[PDB]
Parts: C-alpha cells; sequence; structure tokens
C-alpha cells in the first residue's frame, strides 16, 4: 500500500514530504470537489516559507469557472512563470477524484481517476522539493506516497 499516509487533512494543508521525489515516485491524493468550488491547487514546494513565498516547483491548479481547465506553473523567487493550460479537465463540482502524480526524471505525469491528464516538464530540480501544499476549495480524504522500489 501507500506510505506516509495522511487522512482528512485540514485545508490549507502544508506538510513535509517524507522522502525525496526520486524518479518513479508517486504522490496519490484522493478527494472531492465541494459545491462552491471555483479552484484549488496542489503545490510541490521548496520549503514552507510564506514570506518570502517558497518556490513552487509544480503548481497543479484545477479551475471550475465556465468550461473549466487546469493551470500548471512554477513560482521562482515569487514570480510565476509561463502558464501551461489543459482544457480537457476531468474535475467537476460535487465529484470525487483520485490524482496520481508520477515524478519522472524529466517531467511530472498526472493521471486523474485512472486517466492520463497532463505532462509538466521540470523547471526546478525535483530534488529541491520537500513540501506538499494543498490550498483552495477542495476536500482531501487522503494523501499517500509510493517509492520507485516499493514492493
Amino acid at each position: 500500500n501507500l506510505q506516509n499516509i495522511i487522512y482528512n487533512p485540514v485545508i490549507p494543508y502544508v506538510g513535509t514530504i517524507p522522502d525525496q521525489l526520486d524518479p518513479g515516485t508517486l504522490i496519490v491524493i484522493c478527494g472531492h470537489v465541494p459545491s462552491d468550488a471555483d479552484r484549488f491547487q496542489v503545490d510541490l514546494q521548496n520549503g514552507s516559507s510564506v514570506k518570502p513565498r517558497a518556490d513552487v516547483a509544480f503548481h497543479f491548479n484545477p479551475r471550475f469557472k465556465r468550461a473549466g481547465c487546469i493551470v500548471c506553473n512554477t513560482l521562482i523567487n515569487e514570480k510565476w512563470g509561463r502558464e501551461e493550460i489543459t482544457y480537457d479537465t476531468p474535475f467537476k463540482r460535487e465529484k470525487s477524484f483520485e490524482i496520481v502524480i508520477m515524478v519522472l526524471k524529466d517531467k511530472f505525469q498526472v493521471a486523474v481517476n485512472g486517466k492520463h491528464t497532463l505532462l509538466y516538464g521540470h523547471r526546478i530540480g525535483p530534488e529541491k522539493i520537500d513540501t506538499l501544499g494543498i490550498y483552495g476549495k477542495v476536500n482531501i480524504h487522503s494523501i499517500g506516497f509510493s517509492g520507485p522500489s516499493s514492493g
């Protein structure tokens, strides 16, 4: 099963990731989108500093207004980079979801509810990631991790 599981965390959630995100590592997040959701985000960060705001290696941001979409980006020295938008979003208000982020050597691969959703190339060395943050309107049931050599 998954390791270092966290159940029913209070949002906003900011926690240290147990192990380095070496290639093949999986981050599994199960939750539900509340009725009043406009957006929420899963951020893989370098630290937990609020001021100055810690760099966000990978910002996964589902948005629900209108047709909906998913915005991905990177924050470095408090400045957002170029956004990468996915218009084919599997998320929707009042529906449960399972997000699986697989950290590969050159990029992140994200699947939602068992379906491939998007790729995001590394802009910050993944070894610099040590914190997981979840913010916005989202209800998280569980957070779990799986190492590449797990068995």
